């Protein structure tokens, strides 16, 4: 029941989400600019424009973290805000942001988690082609120097890319997420453009350091689960297991491309010489694991690529989005430790969305969000008893946030955002939360 005296502990954000100040202190613009002020692509007409007025007010949120007895929090520098234009000069007034920020977190004993891309891309490099140009790949490196020079000196543990599936095939194959494109081919090109920009950006961090760094990259892992055991669902789990999980650990691990992908996406995927998948599997000091569902897949011959369908269970809990699963958590941590080099790893994200209202007494009283944590964090016990290197948890989110494609309908937080007012209030699971890091 109990964790090591040094895990960290702590909630997650990312930059478009939360700051606001669309357009202060010089700051660019970004693909989500662009994606959430094109009409019909976010659901409920918002933008980020505000989101939770973050650039203004962290000191808020860093007596969040305090209130909630955390030691770490995990978020993300916004590349617009560093690098205007994508490629070209810097903007100093972005990275003094940024260092006041760290200072203040530090001051108040709270370790920064650093990610450099959580998908704000600035538009000037997808003008041209973004992700499915190499050049894109070089200039992120660029950026991470810098970035690096700059803040290294106080902030050791660092992540190149969060969640590059989700860049890749959300924003460049099925098109719900910014830039919006809707090609399979580009999709797959992007893929590879992001794990050269993430190898490219740890050498680069490397030699730009002040003192030795901690570098990570940040990825969603599905398990993935055969509906039976007939040929053609075991066939269909291991596509979507290769579709989601397999196609970004292989290359990082030094492996190449899975072959069985290869052969399946034939023609569309990407041409890759040996020299990149020499700089992609760069050696890092740890993995990062967002964590939030399963895949229970059936064969779908008809359907879209990767021709895997989920066969939904009825039995087991659900959010406002998503299926809940824990015992996936243990299960995907399992294969990690035994069948990938990784290690240490971190849970970097991991959280649930639900419709979220203030009661009559001021609270809200989220008891599906504190079962959710308490039946994650029991797995994570298992996994640590089996040897793996667990090193620390992050929730998703600190606070509720404009969630991407879904505006600001769909609340993660463990503090409630009153979007009107901006005032944050702590949800009765960021008690629990709070309750149970005290008693380790």
């Amino acid at each position: 029941e109990r964790f090591p005296a040094d895990f960290v502990w702590g909630a997650a954000t990312a930059a478009y989400q939360i700051e606001g100040a669309v357009r202060e202190d010089g700051r660019g613009v970004s693909i989500w600019d662009t994606f959430s002020h094109t009409p019909g692509k976010i659901a409920d007409g918002t933008t980020g424009d505000v989101a939770c007025d973050s650039y203004h007010r962290y000191g808020e949120d860093i007596g969040l973290l305090n209130a909630l007895g955390m030691n770490a929090y995990r978020f993300s520098i916004a590349w617009p805000r560093i690098v205007p234009l994508g490629a070209g000069p810097i903007n100093q007034a972005g990275l003094d942001h940024y260092s006041r920020m760290v200072d203040a977190l530090l001051g108040a004993g709270l370790q920064p988690f650093v990610t450099l891309y959580h998908w704000d891309l600035p538009q000037p490099l997808e003008d041209r082609l973004g992700w499915g140009s190499r050049a894109t790949a070089t200039v992120f490196a660029e950026y991470a120097d810098i970035v690096v020079r700059q803040l290294g000196d106080r902030v050791t543990h660092w992540a190149t890319l969060n969640e590059p599936w989700c860049s890749a095939m959300l924003g460049y194959y099925l098109g719900v997420h910014a830039p919006g494109h809707t090609d399979l081919k580009r999709g797959l090109e992007a893929s590879h453009n992001l794990l050269l920009g993430h190898g490219l950006a740890v050498q680069a961090m490397r030699a730009a350091a002040p003192q030795p760094l901690q570098i990570g990259i940040v990825l969603n892992l599905t398990p993935t689960y055969p509906a039976s055991d007939s040929p053609e669902d075991v066939a269909a789990a291991r596509r979507f297991d290769g579709f989601v999980n397999r196609w970004f650990l292989d290359p990082l691990a030094g492996r190449g491309y899975p072959q069985d992908m290869l052969d399946y996406y034939g023609a569309a995927a990407p041409q890759a010489n040996p020299e990149d998948l020499t700089q992609i599997a760069a050696p890092l000091d740890w993995l990062g694991v967002n964590y939030y569902e399963r895949m229970r897949a059936v064969d779908a011959p008809d359907a879209s690529l990767p021709q895997a369908q989920r066969l939904d269970d009825p039995d087991l809990p659900h959010t406002a989005d998503r299926e809940v699963y824990p015992e996936g958590l243990y299960d995907i941590l399992l294969r990690l430790h035994n069948d990938y080099p990784f290690r240490p790893l971190y849970i970097t994200e991991n959280g649930c969305a639900l419709h979220d209202e203030i009661a009559e007494d001021g609270g809200i009283h989220d008891g599906q969000r504190q079962a959710f944590f308490e039946a994650h964090l029991a797995q994570l016990q298992r996994a640590l008893a089996a040897g793996v290197p667990l090193k620390g948890y992050f929730a998703w989110s600190l606070l509720d946030n404009f969630e991407w494609a879904m505006g600001l309908s769909m609340r993660y937080g463990i503090c409630y955002t009153n979007f009107e007012t901006l005032e944050r209030r702590i949800k009765d699971s960021g008690y629990w939360l709070r309750d149970f890091i005290a008693g380790q």
